[PDB]
């Protein structure tokens, strides 16, 4: 099982309740993406950390281009000053 | 239950026999380092290359491995290994 992980940093106009409000409409995405198969966030000049499970790394592309993760972004982009990506399959 | 991650790059004359020896004693730290619940690494498939995620407790059992001798030694030893390193600790929620 794969692992899309992201961190952000937000930028300095968004609000707390703002920043609370992203992330509550994110992990809800769940509820909408079928290749999402968990979701944690959490806050620790990145902030915040949020990691997607996934089946395998095709899925992870489903969920990239399926139509409310494209809305997603068109909503939100303008909130992050600067994000990183990556996607990895945990091993020990 | 809390996360640390850390997120690095490793410098270019780092070679793989280096690279596989540096995980595979950071994950051996968990028969060390009671603090230590589990450990995973990636390496990224899409600058930073490779993940490490370690579970603890709490955030005072994170301070127990951070001075704890054989973390400071894997600093001392590996710290000239990655280019560049981001640390997070936070506690996962939904």
């Amino acid at each position: 099982a794969v692992k899309h992980l992201f961190v952000l940093k937000f930028k300095d106009e968004i609000t707390e309740a703002q920043k609370e409000e992203f992330f509550k409409t994110y992990v809800n995405l769940v509820n909408i993406i079928p290749a999402m198969k968990d979701v944690y966030w959490g806050k620790d000049g990145y902030t915040h950390i949020v990691e997607v499970t996934f089946e395998s790394v095709e899925t992870i592309q489903d969920y990239i281009i399926h139509p409310a993760h494209v809305g997603f972004g068109d909503v939100y982009r303008s909130f992050w000053e600067k994000l990183l990506i990556f996607d990895y399959t945990p091993r020990k």
